[PDB]
């Protein structure tokens, strides 16, 4: 409306206040998005974009808020005209929703930067005709649930985000980009990049959000940075608050990335009373494991992050092992180079400044160390063959010499007697199996006393033939 009944706590002076308000929408039947995504907006903007004259919390007037709203809505109402689309069965046709996302498209900016902080809600749509790409996903749903159109609804993988709509809501549409220099597909199904198994569309196994789990989704997007040194106090404890609402309301039980992010704010500073990180990452995998069949990456990364921290690493490795053992059963394609950075950063750059001072303090006579842990060197070598079976059949490759570098000095840091611990078991304390064929052409170097350097660079990268002099 704004209905008189969300008009009733305003203003919010307060954390908590703003707390009560997502409290309250989330009573109600339909929790409004549009009044939700222009509050968390405008306390971001004066909490984080502009602190000037801040002396607590960033009062928002119903005054103000509802003005915003009512330039949302008219620009949403004014520009689609529901007339020229009958809808059968209260479901929306793909020509409506085609025509939502060019009006939300139309009304940006013609050149920005698309990766700046705090363009993400549709505070930073109405102030500075500025949103980013899974932000405008959003403006689409909340636009369409203004226009009463119920059954659209945002959807949402790893790394990119659209909607579904209709009949059952079983129809999928583009409404955003993804990345850069990617023609979009706006207005076109999901079913191509679903049918060729890229990670971007998690083969199917993506997020269908209900209300409440949009509601989650820009709690989520909260973006407490005020600089690279600096995030925003306030901000964090707001969205670990809304997190742990939606967390007791159970709007978070489908969402994985939510509880990492949880976990994230409660290593923090944790809530007394509340799980522990740990619990929390576990949570969310098991979320991933439960709802989409365990086809998600980050829940392990999230978790790998933890451990790697605070130099558990076993538990580091295993855990970056068990993000490998999800890759391995995708195919490698365009559009996917995010979770190839992700990968990339773990084995060339992450793993080995941890296994560098895992060396320096044994040196130091550490006892425990990872680098005398059998178990250990098979996570390492479990996180390179779902690398290397993930490649299989890929369209594109994933290895390269680069990494083979980084592969030898990191098996160099167990000592040979470690080395020879692993048992490597054949389909048909330790003991591992390899998928990938390229690990098992390696199995025969993975134990000498010393590595066979160049033996294990032509393994990993196929190379073919070496130098003529
Ligand atoms: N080791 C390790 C490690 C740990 C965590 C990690 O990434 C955790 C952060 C994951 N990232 C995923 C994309 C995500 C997001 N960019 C996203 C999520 C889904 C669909 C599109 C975009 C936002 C979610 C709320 C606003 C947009 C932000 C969080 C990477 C490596």
């Amino acid at each position: 409306g704004l209905k008189a009944a969300q008009k009733t706590l305003f203003p919010l002076r307060s954390i908590d206040d703003v707390v009560r308000l997502f409290a309250a929408e989330l009573g109600r039947e339909e929790p409004d998005l549009v009044l939700l995504s222009l509050v968390l907006g405008f306390v971001e903007h004066f909490l984080a974009v502009n602190r000037v004259g801040l002396t607590y919390f960033p009062v928002a007037d119903l005054s103000i808020i509802a003005a915003l709203y009512a330039r949302f809505t008219a620009q949403i109402r004014g520009a689609v005209d529901l007339s020229l689309y009958p809808r059968e069965g209260g479901v929306s046709s793909r020509e409506l929703v085609k025509k939502v996302s060019d009006v939300i498209w139309n009304s940006l900016s013609r050149s920005y930067f698309k990766d700046r902080a705090h363009i993400q809600s549709l505070f930073s749509f109405i102030t500075g005709t500025k949103l980013d790409s899974s932000g405008v996903a959003f403006a689409v749903v909340g636009a369409c649930q203004a226009l009463g159109l119920r059954d659209v609804h945002l959807a949402l993988s790893e790394d990119h985000a659209w909607v579904v709509f209709g009949p059952n809501g079983e129809q999928t549409a583009e409404v955003t980009w993804h990345g850069k220099g990617n023609e979009d597909r706006r207005g076109q199904t999901v079913n191509a990049g679903v049918a060729e198994r890229s990670w971007l569309y998690l083969k199917g196994s993506y997020m269908r959000c209900d209300r409440k789990m949009e509601v989650a989704f820009m709690v989520c997007a909260i973006n407490p940075s005020i600089d690279l040194h600096t995030d925003s106090l306030e901000l964090l404890q707001l969205q670990q608050k809304l997190l742990w609402l939606l967390y007791d309301l159970g709007h978070l039980e489908r969402y994985p990335m939510a509880l990492g992010n949880l976990a994230d704010l409660e290593e923090l500073e944790p809530t007394p009373g509340r799980p522990d990180p740990l619990t929390l990452y576990h949570k969310g995998i098991a979320s991933a494991k439960t709802y989409y069949r365990d086809e998600h990456i980050y829940p392990y990364m999230y978790l790998a992050g933890y451990h790697c921290r605070n130099r558990n690493v076993r538990e580091a490795l295993q855990a970056w092992a068990d993000t490998a053992t999800v890759i391995q059963d995708y195919n490698y394609c365009r559009e996917d180079e995010e979770i190839y950075k992700e990968f990339f950063e773990v084995a060339n750059d992450v793993i080995p400044n941890l296994l560098k001072e895992a060396a320096s303090l044994l040196e130091a006579g550490s006892q425990g160390s990872a680098l005398q842990d059998p178990e250990c060197f098979a996570h390492l070598l479990r996180f390179y063959d779902g690398i290397c079976k993930w490649e299989e059949g890929s369209p594109t490759p994933v290895l390269h010499v680069g990494w083979a570098t980084f592969l030898v000095q990191s098996l160099g840091r167990f000592e040979g007697q470690v080395r020879q611990k692993v048992r490597i078991v054949s389909v048909p304390g330790p003991v591992l199996t390899f998928q990938s064929e390229k690990m098992k052409g390696m199995k025969e170097l993975l134990v000498a006393t010393k590595i066979n350097s160049s033996a294990i660079k032509l393994q990993l990268t196929a190379q073919s033939q070496v130098q003529m002099k």
